[PDB]
């Protein structure tokens, strides 16, 4: 969670299911905004902001 410091890789597709979530496709390179929760990380996906499951992304 240093905001904007790090990139993460989408390891799976994920379709947003609630309003604070965001959609990503496997292979997308996301900006990490907030990693303080163990289960949901806040990311930027082409500049949309939202939460995706932490288990579906990794650092490069």
């Amino acid at each position: 969670d240093e905001t904007g410091k790090f990139l993460v890789l989408a390891l799976y597709d994920y379709q947003e299911k609630s309003p604070r979530e965001v959609t990503m496709k496997k292979g997308d390179i996301l900006t990490l905004l907030n990693s303080t929760n163990k289960d949901w990380w806040k990311v930027e996906v082409n500049g949309r902001q939202g939460f995706v499951p932490a288990a579906y992304v990794k650092f490069l």
